[PDB]
């Protein structure tokens, strides 16, 4: 079925019969004081509130803005599920009220709301708008003309990438014909996204709060400088990790895959020659934790023998002062698949730490290749339950018709449920786009785990796979499991759903969007780099927030 299609936030208020300044903001120092206090209130839904937690995730993850429970604070933001979505501009000093309606428990309507919160305004009602898009003022609707005036000192151009914009089809008379269009036509095809914030939209909202860092990154490594990010190389080990160039015919970087030359550097572990079991260390530099888990996601390859390995260690703090401490965290492993794969590691480091790469040669005389490494991040967040890489995805694009459909490996959640995903790359119900949709299946712990399953949060997300967190706009989406979702869809999957011969299994009804993405929005950015789509899951239960 299809859950909600998405909406903009001028067609939700518009329904709820609103007229609010520039749609979304009442008007009844404006700086606020970090961490931010906040109350969750009772009316607002159970998903709205998770989803809220998930937007200030994406804000300690980009940004140096930060929320904190409230105490008796003097200023604070309540968010209510009352009509529409709206925030009011700005610290209000005595409190705020932020509306998260039906239909607005997006993260991209979220972050708009906040960042009003925080202060900003539309970015076509800046003094300068006329010089970088045209209204249509014979397309709108009679009596919201006022939504398109003109209404600060950060210094930056007018942005047309900015979660602040408004769609093409803002207030209009008729559905086929736009109020705004950019004046650089490509641009037609992308103001008014709703993914993430643009990389404007931090460069402002830095130089508003004096940010310079991010609460909740650590790391990050694509090998393109010299010092290889401050990454060593021990002694206690065979051999070492080349720094490799992409100049050799067949072997590119991930980072760059070919694009540029001289530039494009990978580390490699070579496993041709010499002696079963050498191995060789890269050490990362000592990291502080601020908080007691973190996610390492990695690119590698692994052409070699089936019994080489590549291993992730972590060295910690003995409770001296001295990071001389091993724990083996994860192995990798490899088979037929000789492209570019994506790896997720959890860390649980309380205190600082050194993360650790080990290569080892298995069978040398069957191998004629190596073990690669690139394109590194360390961030303070879970990692994402289940990964899904659909390979040679422009060929699929071309190849699939309308109406059919892939599905993903089984994953399993903390609590022990079996999910999956299934995608339609050609869809009947949105021509032109993706449809993902969400499905449980049946699993080894079907018979302890309660049905049907409900108050469970999906997030499905398809990664932008730039390698630093602040330069990604992953398109990102959200429902909780409900006793509503009937044709209870989530009841145990032996009752309620079809029988698979790839996983042997069941597998639900499929519930999702139609429309989660334009095919013209993945040929786009980093969604399809290396023609590899890389999609994102997690299923959490978020009844500790009722
Ligand atoms: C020698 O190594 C090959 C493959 O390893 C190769 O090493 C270098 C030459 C590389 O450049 C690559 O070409 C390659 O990594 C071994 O062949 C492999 O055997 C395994 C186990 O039988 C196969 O895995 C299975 O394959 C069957 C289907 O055939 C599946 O049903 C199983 O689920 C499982 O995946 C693997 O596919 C196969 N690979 C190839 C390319 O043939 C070979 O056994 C090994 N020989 C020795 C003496 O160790
Ligand atoms: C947030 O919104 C609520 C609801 O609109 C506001 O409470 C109202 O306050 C006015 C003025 O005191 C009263 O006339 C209404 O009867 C109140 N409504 C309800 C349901 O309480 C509240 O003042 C707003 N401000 C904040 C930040 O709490
Ligand atoms: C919205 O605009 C579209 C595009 O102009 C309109 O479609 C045209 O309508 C006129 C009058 O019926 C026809 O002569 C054209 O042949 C239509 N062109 C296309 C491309 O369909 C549409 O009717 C407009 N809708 C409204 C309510 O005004
Ligand atoms: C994606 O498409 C490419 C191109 O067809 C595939 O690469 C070919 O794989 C076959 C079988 O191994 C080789 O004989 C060809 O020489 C390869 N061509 C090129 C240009 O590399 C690739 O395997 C496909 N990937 C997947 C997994 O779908
Ligand atoms: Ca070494
Ligand atoms: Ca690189």
């Amino acid at each position: 079925a299809d859950f909600g299609e998405q909406k903009d936030i001028s067609e939700i208020n518009l329904a709820a019969g609103l007229d609010l300044f520039q749609g979304d903001i009442l008007l009844q120092n404006t700086r606020w004081t970090f961490p931010i206090p906040y109350i969750l209130a009772d009316n607002l839904g159970l998903n709205a509130k998770g989803a809220i937690l998930y937007a200030f995730e994406m804000f300690r993850l980009k940004s140096c803005v930060d929320f904190k429970p409230y105490e008796g604070e003097s200023s604070y933001i309540i968010f209510q599920q009352f009509d529409g979505c709206w925030s009011e501009v700005g610290d209000q000093h005595v409190g705020q009220n932020i509306s998260i309606g039906q239909g607005c428990a997006y993260k991209a309507i979220i972050e708009h709301e906040i960042l009003h919160a925080l202060g900003f305004y539309h970015e076509q009602s800046r003094t300068d708008r006329d010089d970088y898009v045209n209204i249509w003022w014979d397309q709108i609707l009679s009596g919201y003309q006022h939504n398109f005036d003109t209404y600060t000192d950060l210094n930056t151009p007018y942005d047309y990438e900015s979660l602040m914009h408004y769609q093409p089809f803002s207030f209009n008379k008729n559905a086929s014909v736009p109020t705004i269009t950019a004046k650089i036509p490509e641009f037609n095809s992308i103001i008014g996204q709703r993914l993430d914030f643009s990389a404007i939209d931090l460069e402002r909202l830095n130089r508003m709060y004096n940010c310079t860092t991010t609460h909740t990154l650590l790391d990050h490594c694509t090998f393109e400088k010299a010092n290889i990010c401050g990454m060593i190389q021990g002694t206690r080990d065979d051999t070492d990790w080349a720094h490799q160039d992409s100049a050799q015919a067949g072997e590119v970087d991930h980072t760059l895959l070919g694009q540029c030359t001289g530039a494009g550097y990978f580390m490699q572990f070579s496993t041709s020659s010499g002696s079963a079991e050498e191995a060789a260390l890269l050490e990362s530099r000592i990291l502080y934790p601020k908080r007691k888990q973190q996610c390492l996601q990695f690119f590698y390859k692994m052409t070699g023998s089936p019994s080489d390995r590549l291993v992730v260690w972590v060295r910690r703090d003995d409770s001296t002062g001295n990071v001389r401490k091993l724990v083996k965290v994860q192995t990798f492993q490899g088979d037929d698949d000789h492209n570019w794969k994506i790896a997720h590691v959890v860390l649980k480091e309380e205190q600082k730490f050194r993360y650790l790469f080990q290569g080892t040669k298995g069978d040398p005389q069957n191998s004629t290749g190596g073990i690669y490494l690139d394109d590194i991040t360390l961030t303070e967040t879970p990692c994402p339950t289940g990964v899904w890489t659909v390979r040679n995805f422009s060929q699929v694009l071309e190849n699939t018709s309308k109406g059919d459909k892939l599905q993903s490996p089984r994953f399993y959640n903390s609590e022990g449920y079996g999910f999956g995903v299934t995608l339609y790359p050609n869809s009947r119900e949105s021509s032109g786009y993706l449809r993902l949709a969400f499905h449980v299946c049946s699993g080894e712990n079907d018979a302890i785990l309660e049905w049907p399953v409900e108050n469970r949060q999906v997030i499905i997300t398809i990664l932008d796979q730039e390698p630093d967190v602040r330069n990604r706009m992953s398109s990102s989406m959200v429902f909780t499991t409900s006793k509503s979702h009937t044709s209870v869809i989530w009841d145990r999957p032996s009752r309620v759903g079809t029988y698979h011969t790839d996983c042997n299994c069941f597998r639900s009804i499929d519930l999702g969007w139609s429309g989660f993405i334009s095919h013209q929005m993945l040929k786009r950015r980093s969604f399809l780099k290396n023609d590899d789509l890389i999609i994102f899951v997690d299923f959490e239960d978020i009844t500790h927030l009722s």
